[PDB]
RNA sequence: AAGCGCCAGAACU
RNA sequence: GGCACCAUUGCACUCCGGUGCCAGUUGACGAGGUGGGGUUUAUCGAGAUUUCGGCGGAUGACUCCCGGUUGUUCAUCACAACCGCAAGCUUUUACUUAAAUCAUUAAGGUGACUUAGUGGACAAAGGUGAAAGUGUGAUGA
């Protein structure tokens, strides 16, 4: 079902946290307001990411548009995300 | 304006 | 913090795999101190994860040398203890802005941390200027 966070994964995980963040901003932000994008290069959570926009309508014109989009060399998958963002709950 | 300077171990990022 | 490799396709919201290599960062808080040669593990305390470990300095210490003080004028020689522009020993007296830690709040840095301000303390050694005692003989004016 639909949520606020969509989820990224199969992300080049060669790539910095700062630098990803941005990257991902810019590729994401003409779909909505994004409150906060989420990104770790732990062993679980490395290649993966959480953006988290204010309104779904622009979660599902991001997951549909940029679904297997090459960035980094690599198509992203998009999910919507399992649970939502606790700063979308709040 | 000399318990002062440096940084190869160590620890920390 | 960064890079390569190995491993990982992983649904999170206080960070969080391993190895190697590079980078960065921490690494002494003040007080005190220099005649020359030598030797050597270079004085005082405050603090308390490294103020540890390594390297390099270094005004210390001991000893030798040289030049001087005191041992009641004043030379000369030894003797006894000192001094390096000070100067026997006992033995009281004030002076010699401690600083950091600690607390606190700004700036910078991705971070480890860094710089700076604010607040209040608390030393020891050595030294310096007073005060009371108790330290030479030989020869010559
Ligand atoms: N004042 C100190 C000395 O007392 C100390 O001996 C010397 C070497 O210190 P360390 O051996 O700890 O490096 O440094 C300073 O000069
Ligand atoms: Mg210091
Ligand atoms: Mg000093
Ligand atoms: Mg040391
Ligand atoms: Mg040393």
């Amino acid at each position: 079902r639909p949520n606020h966070t969509i989820y990224i994964n199969n992300l080049n995980e060669k790539i910095k946290k700062d630098e990803l963040k941005k990257s991902l901003h810019a590729i994401f932000s003409r779909f909505g307001q994004i409150l906060d994008i989420l990104v770790s290069r732990s062993l679980k959570m490395r290649g993966q990411a959480f953006v988290i926009f204010k309104e779904v309508s622009s979660a599902t014109n991001a997951l549909r548009s940029m679904q297997g989009f090459p960035f980094y060399d690599k198509p992203m998958r998009i999910q919507y995300a399992k649970t939502d963002s606790d700063i979308i709950a709040k």
